[PDB]
């Protein structure tokens, strides 16, 4: 599908995703403002190769993907400066669960739902042999109170057939809080690293994305912030000495046990996406 720059009204930005900027438009032409609104993800013009390449790795990725608890992607938009291609998403009305959820006190139940839907959109992304690599509460997207999508596959990358892991490379960008220890001491993301990350988004979720009690605040009071170019490796220290994220207050217990249970040093002690959709479902139905 191709979307024409000409028709596109800007309304305004919606954030930075990974490669480049992502904003909200107007795709009109009739005209008249009946035209559907699009949210718009742009590669930087300045950015070299080695971003480039990825980009359009991106792009490839979330137009093979179809599933209810991923963002659809709508078409392309041929870009004439910077040589690229715009990346052209529906608009999730609500927006993120990190920018919601601290002004939207929501009930236990639907965070649970919210989760259990997370766990169907990654069991899906997993059975199509693809990674996300960036699983968390920021990429989260809330189309109504009932309905959760994952919108940012900047870090998505394909898992060969044969392969059970990709080997990651040094990056500043890398989210390390939201880490399983394998991506931060051997440069190794399985289907389990996947769900090391979604424990954490559960963990933002149940403190409702409480950005003092977020992922980098909890684990830099436990390292602290004058440990030069040795953060990485004593998170990976206390996260091998098995200290974890804490219990979010009017977290059940059970469910703080699962969370845990999704932070095992051991990969393969973790449970897999699939093994989580009728436990949540189930957990979901117990606090509805
Ligand atoms: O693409 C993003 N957000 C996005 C996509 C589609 N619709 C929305 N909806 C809204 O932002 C809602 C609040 C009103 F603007 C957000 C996005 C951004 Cl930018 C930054 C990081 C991660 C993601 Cl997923």
């Amino acid at each position: 599908t191709v979307f024409h720059k000409r028709y596109l009204k800007k309304i305004r930005d919606l954030g930075e995703g990974h490669f480049g900027k992502v904003s909200l438009y107007c795709y009109d032409p009739t005209n008249d403002g009946t035209g559907e609104m699009v949210a718009v993800k742009a590669l930087k013009a300045d950015a070299g190769p080695q971003h480039r390449s990825g980009w359009k790795q991106e792009i490839d990725i979330l137009r093979t993907l179809y599933h209810e608890h991923i963002i659809k992607y709508k078409g392309c938009c041929e870009d004439a400066g910077a040589a690229s291609l715009q990346l052209v998403m529906e608009y999730v009305p609500l927006g993120s669960l990190r920018d919601y959820l601290p002004r939207h006190s929501i009930g236990l139940a639907q965070l649970l739902l919210f989760a259990q839907q997370i766990c169907e959109g990654m069991a899906y992304l997993h059975a199509q042999h693809y990674i996300h690599r960036n699983l968390a509460a920021r990429n989260v997207l809330l189309d109504n109170d009932r309905l959760v999508k994952i919108g940012d596959f900047g870090l998505a990358k394909a898992v060969p057939e044969g392969h059970e892991y990709y080997r990651v490379r040094e990056d500043g960008d890398s989210p390390v809080f939201w880490y399983a220890p394998e991506c931060l001491k051997e440069y190794k993301f399985y289907y389990a690293s996947d769900v090391w990350s979604f424990g954490v988004t559960l963990y933002e979720l149940l403190t409702h994305c409480d950005s003092s009690q977020s992922p980098p605040t909890k684990f830099l009071e436990l390292i602290g912030i004058a440990q030069g170019q040795m953060t990485v490796l004593r998170l990976t220290e206390l996260l091998e000495r098995g200290e974890r994220l804490p219990r979010p207050d009017k977290c059940p217990a059970e469910v703080y046990h699962l969370m845990k249970n999704c932070w095992e040093t051991e990969a393969s002690f973790r449970p897999t996406f699939e093994n989580l959709i009728p436990i949540l479902k189930t957990v979901h139905e117990k606090y509805r």
